[PDB]
């Protein structure tokens, strides 16, 4: 344990309850911040981009599935499921959408948001989930071209994205980073 | 006193504003909510929705009834009716819409939403009062088929009460909390 | 000085900020909130109301001009003017409306809303500054028929004035305070 | 250093927060707030109309470039070019338009708007970037008649700048403002 | 119901924290404190008088026992109990004191403290639990003259009782609430 | 009104509750803070030091009679009087020392210590109440040369008294300041 | 997972932050507080216990150990060790007295002091550590019968152990949890 | 600039308050805390132990003269001299001892506090001026043996310091540290 710069550059990049939520996620899969810290600058990043993609639309618009325990998460899409009738999915997505009536999942790449998505949408059964993809370069790849949010606040997830790579190369961690995933 | 495990579920469950609210209006009418627990939930449950309700909508659409005391309540239903010239109430209603110009009865039921709805409706006599049922399982009925609020709002409330639901019955209380009512 | 009930009764029913404000005027004024209650109380319903005003439509609509010393209300209301080319009003005003392009003079009345802006629209020579008045019965009146806010807004002053009616009432201190203005 | 009556002005008239703002601005640029005074007045009130400007429209629509390090700032206008695909711009801009897709020059002049623009219009090579200029009499000029917000959210920063030159005029500081320019 | 000016004299004299556990306590016996509000003024006065009284001396010196539900207070003085060795007092103390291992009894009177303190004295059985008396008019009479606190802050208590009974005088509610225990 | 630099010096130098509260105590008396700005500098200066003045020692040692309104001062000074028997005094005083068993006046002058006990001590009938002065060079001057408070409290009194000095003569505001009182 | 009633308990007892911190625990060695809620429990009152602790004494006087991830608890050790020239332990302690020169092993038992004592002082072969036993009936044991902290200090512990004890025999957890250890 | 870990690490590793009050030392000296980071670490460093040496003894005991601009301490040392007739010293020291009467030189050195001390004591001719050393190994020098603090309070410091060095060393950027001052 300890010794990674990654880790010092995630605590002072990212807000400090979303590195307490990255934390309590690894640490529920038997993962170590300390340890696999490329993971740790995933698990970050992907969730900041969930939290801004809720805060895009409306206030009741979206439900977060991402950052609950295993257990409150798979409560509260219980929940959506045996309300509005939707089939629960196979896999815990991130996001629902009560606006469009499906659960979104939401990725982030550091390679082409074709591959990514491929990968994603050969893993959920259920065609029914929303995928969204978001990488390091400025792409996003989203289901049936159905990007659900408005142009700008795609725009900003893209930006902080790109910000948090330029940081990362700016420490040299950035082409670790990328040979990780 | 003392001994019921509903207690400290309600406490862990809702929020703690909404505790005090409920102890407060069973003390009010002469009840323990250490001793009558599924009531103690259910002035919990029907709290929170109507909080939710109203938070629904835009900022200054409704009026906020339910969680005043007595006194108050009806200090600020008269100042309503007075103003708005719509006729008192024979019963303290929750919520009043300054968009639509009625007060809403908000119900919350382990049962039929039919037979709530019949039981609630019986009950004012002034059929100018809406009526807006919700259950635990996912259903609602209202007053004319006009549900007041967009379906995503109505949404969240539905799933947040089969949360309750799940959370009760996880810890064995459900049970006893539908065969209560 | 010390006595009265009125004084009590307005640091319990306004909001404190509100009571602040209200003295600081008074003050200003020669006037003693501990002698002349009566104008005490008239003084934070006024300022409440002109409050939830500016609190009803957009974010950056109005301009509070009540509630700021005559001297920094004075130099707000030569701005407003010296940038939108609209006439300096002869008496202070208590919001502007840059909606509308107008300031607005908000009343407040235990009478007829029929003599109170007949009074005040003969001290304003300037017929360009909206007038919009109250009463605590629940009527109001504005220059041309134009109410400025939506119909939900003024329901929400309305109601909150006659509450503060049936409060004074109840400490049988609305028949002075009636019998005063 | 000491003994300007600017900065006690500067201190009581600016939020606290864009008064160190300001300060490390300055001192980035090896410039002293104590004693070019005139200079921290004016970062301070360029500082204020860029924070009222974001403050209009959307919640997501600008990016706040301006108040950053040097370094930050450019971190995120490359993160906004790299993946909106607009040019680097060859100077750092205040804010990015993500509803209009274009950085932002704000300019805060104590002349004619018409020499400032021509100014600053003079070198900006990229005939891209839009400039929106204001004045402390009221006027503003910006790119192609384009004001990018609506009237009242501008109506508010001419307001607050003629404020501010009322209270420098008040405090006799005015004349030595205007003239430093 | 509602009416009395002792009830908004004792909101604006009191703490708000000591007037909502003054509420609860009187709703726990049965008591309203909107009728009943001599005796609403006398439990927040002596809620204040134990707080203060627990405030002098050492950090960890007192357990505050007034102010808890019932129960709760039940359940402390039992730990104290099967903790220390004293034995068990009849009625709930308000104070127990680690310093010099014994529960105090605390007492507000409007007459002679010679009087309430041998009332109070005939009610406990256990000579064991310590007596401090209080009076408006400032004297004071504790078990054995062991007045437990030091001289400044016993001083303070005093003070304050004297500043609450000028304040009920000021008002005229002073001769029905000294009249009426 | 308005134009002084002494007036902004004054909301920089001193803690705004402190100027809130020498504004209301200017206002009281008749007098704008915007206009007998020396007196305003004068009136925090006082403020201050009673402040930190009753800051020192011990916790419950003083009772600050300066700062409040003129009423609730002298309904203060009567409860310590009718509790402790000290005689009235004939002028509203600044502390109450419970360990001491007498009131303080506080002085801060800019001439001699010598002089001002002088006019104070001339003052008060009452020899009983003691005086305690200050100056703006560092000295201090008290009855029976009974400083009441320890060596190191009273030398912070001094040094923020001399800081105070230094930044009005900085502003060149002090000779104004000193040739005023 | 899900369904222990101790689990609401431990939740509606101990202070938030208190949870947290034995939920960090737990999960750093494999275990479950939704499934171990014995040791849940167990783990929460030796936190609290550690932390009255430290809050007894003065204010530098001891360094909190527990409660601290693995790794900066060791960091801490170390620092204090390398600095003091006292033996690195074989085993982390709770607390380093600062005052006595001494790391504290902090016990708290379900059975006799006599037993747990014994089984403590057999692990740590450093017979320099100091050991301090509590238990739920009020007991305490210390090395060479030195307790470190005042006999108030002491008392507060043991009544919050008994308080609760009470708590979980009023919830039937009591049994189950003395019969866990 | 930008591409140290160094910077990341004491961003992590040190008080954001005083993070920010070192940069605005380093920035007043023409210094770069994102290139001479060593000096950053250095500076927050000696920032932190100020604070832990002043936050030991009495509450008024010291002045904090480090962590104020260059101007406002010199201001501060003045106010005591010429109230404590200490000499002024020829460099800005960084505490005031109210209770020793004399300045404090606070020096943290990565080398023998013999060498440090000598140096130091070379550099200020008034030998008034107390002088404490302490080392990232543990050890301390003062004048006169006169170490002002009590021996806990200075224990903190000297581990604080060892857990630096440590976070330092399992980042591997201690060896740069130590071999740069
Ligand atoms: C609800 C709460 C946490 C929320 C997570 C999310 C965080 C949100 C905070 C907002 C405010 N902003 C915006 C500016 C900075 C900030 O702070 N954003 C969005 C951007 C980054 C960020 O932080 N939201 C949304 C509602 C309020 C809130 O906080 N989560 C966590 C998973 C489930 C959930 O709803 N909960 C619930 C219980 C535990 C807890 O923590
Ligand atoms: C006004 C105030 C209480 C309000 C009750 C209600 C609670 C509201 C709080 C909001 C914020 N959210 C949302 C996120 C969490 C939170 O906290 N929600 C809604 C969801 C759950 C909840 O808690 N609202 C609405 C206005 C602000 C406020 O708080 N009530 C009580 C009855 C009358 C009334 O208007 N009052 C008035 C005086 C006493 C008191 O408490
Ligand atoms: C700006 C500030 C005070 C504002 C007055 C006004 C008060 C407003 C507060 C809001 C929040 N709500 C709503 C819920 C309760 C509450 O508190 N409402 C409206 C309802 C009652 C109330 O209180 N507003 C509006 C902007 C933010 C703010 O506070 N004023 C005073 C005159 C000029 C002005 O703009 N200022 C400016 C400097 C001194 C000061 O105090
Ligand atoms: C994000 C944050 C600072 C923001 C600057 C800006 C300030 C904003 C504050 C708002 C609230 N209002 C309005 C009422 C008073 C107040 O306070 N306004 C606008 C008016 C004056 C003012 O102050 N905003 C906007 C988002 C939230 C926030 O605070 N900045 C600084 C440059 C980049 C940026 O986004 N950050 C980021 C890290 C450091 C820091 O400070
Ligand atoms: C612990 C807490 C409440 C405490 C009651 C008591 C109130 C105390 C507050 C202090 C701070 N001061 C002093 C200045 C103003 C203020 O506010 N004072 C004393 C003077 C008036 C006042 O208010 N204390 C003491 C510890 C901290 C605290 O608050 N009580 C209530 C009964 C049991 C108990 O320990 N609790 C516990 C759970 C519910 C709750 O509320
Ligand atoms: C009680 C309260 C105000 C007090 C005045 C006084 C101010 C005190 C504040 C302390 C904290 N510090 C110290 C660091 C900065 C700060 O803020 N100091 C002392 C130094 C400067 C300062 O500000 N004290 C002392 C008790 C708590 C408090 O605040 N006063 C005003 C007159 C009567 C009185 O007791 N009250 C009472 C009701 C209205 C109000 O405001
Ligand atoms: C320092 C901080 C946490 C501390 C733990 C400890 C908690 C303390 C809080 C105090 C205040 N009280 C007393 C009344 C309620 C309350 O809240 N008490 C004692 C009683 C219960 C409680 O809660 N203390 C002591 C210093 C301040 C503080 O909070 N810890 C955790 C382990 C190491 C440490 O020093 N830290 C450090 C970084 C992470 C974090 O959380
Ligand atoms: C006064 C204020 C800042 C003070 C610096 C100092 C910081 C102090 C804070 C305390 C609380 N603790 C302790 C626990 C964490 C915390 O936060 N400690 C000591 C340990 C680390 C730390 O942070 N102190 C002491 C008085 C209150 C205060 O904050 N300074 C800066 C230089 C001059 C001065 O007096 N000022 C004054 C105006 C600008 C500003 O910031
Ligand atoms: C190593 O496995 C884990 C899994 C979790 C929770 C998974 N739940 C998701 O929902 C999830 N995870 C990831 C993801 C990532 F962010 C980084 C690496 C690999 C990933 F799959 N991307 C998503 O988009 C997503 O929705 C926590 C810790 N470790
Ligand atoms: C036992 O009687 C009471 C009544 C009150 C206030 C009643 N006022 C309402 O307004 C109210 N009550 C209820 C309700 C409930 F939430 C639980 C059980 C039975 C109910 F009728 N459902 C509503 O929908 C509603 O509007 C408080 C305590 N006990
Ligand atoms: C002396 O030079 C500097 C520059 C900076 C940052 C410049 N970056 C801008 O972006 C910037 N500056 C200015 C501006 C001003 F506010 C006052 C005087 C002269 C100016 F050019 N007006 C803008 O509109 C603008 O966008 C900080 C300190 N000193
Ligand atoms: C009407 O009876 C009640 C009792 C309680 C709690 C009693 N528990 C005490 O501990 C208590 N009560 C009183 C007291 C008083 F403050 C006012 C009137 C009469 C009193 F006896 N003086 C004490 O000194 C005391 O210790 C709450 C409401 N009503
Ligand atoms: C112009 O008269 C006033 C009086 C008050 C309240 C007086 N009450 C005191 O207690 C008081 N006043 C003064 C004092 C001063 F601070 C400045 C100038 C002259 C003074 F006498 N020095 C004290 O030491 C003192 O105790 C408020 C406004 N204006
Ligand atoms: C199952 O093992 C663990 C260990 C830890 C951290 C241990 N570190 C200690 O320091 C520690 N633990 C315990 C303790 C307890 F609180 C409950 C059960 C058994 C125990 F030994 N009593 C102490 O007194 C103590 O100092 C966390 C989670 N699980
Ligand atoms: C490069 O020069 C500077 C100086 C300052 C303020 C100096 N004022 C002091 O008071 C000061 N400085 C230092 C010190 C240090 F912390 C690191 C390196 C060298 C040092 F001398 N040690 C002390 O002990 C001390 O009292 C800020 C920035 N750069
Ligand atoms: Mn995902
Ligand atoms: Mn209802
Ligand atoms: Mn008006
Ligand atoms: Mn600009
Ligand atoms: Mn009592
Ligand atoms: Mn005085
Ligand atoms: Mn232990
Ligand atoms: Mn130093």
């Amino acid at each position: 344990p300890r010794g990674s710069h990654m880790e010092d550059f995630v605590r002072q990049c990212f807000n400090p309850m979303i590195v307490e939520l990255a934390e309590k996620a690894m640490k529920e899969y038997g993962e170590d911040p300390k340890i696999e810290t490329n993971k740790f600058a995933a698990t970050c990043t992907h969730l900041e981009v969930c939290f801004m993609y809720s805060d895009g639309g409306s206030k009741h618009r979206f439900e977060i599935i991402e950052g609950r325990d295993r257990i409150m998460a798979w409560t509260v899409v219980n929940s959506i499921c045996n309300t509005t009738g939707v089939e629960k999915p196979k896999f815990l997505p991130d996001l629902y959408d009560y606006k469009e009536n499906r659960f979104i999942e939401i990725g982030v790449t550091r390679r082409e948001v074709h591959i990514y998505y491929l990968e994603k949408a050969n893993k959920i059964k259920s065609e029914k989930t929303h995928i969204h993809i978001f990488s390091f370069t400025g792409e996003e790849m989203a289901t049936k071209a159905d990007y659900t949010l408005d142009e700008e606040s795609r725009a900003r997830i893209k930006t902080r994205l790109f910000t948090i790579r330029q940081e990362m190369a700016s420490r040299s961690l950035w082409d670790s980073f990328r040979q990780s995933e």
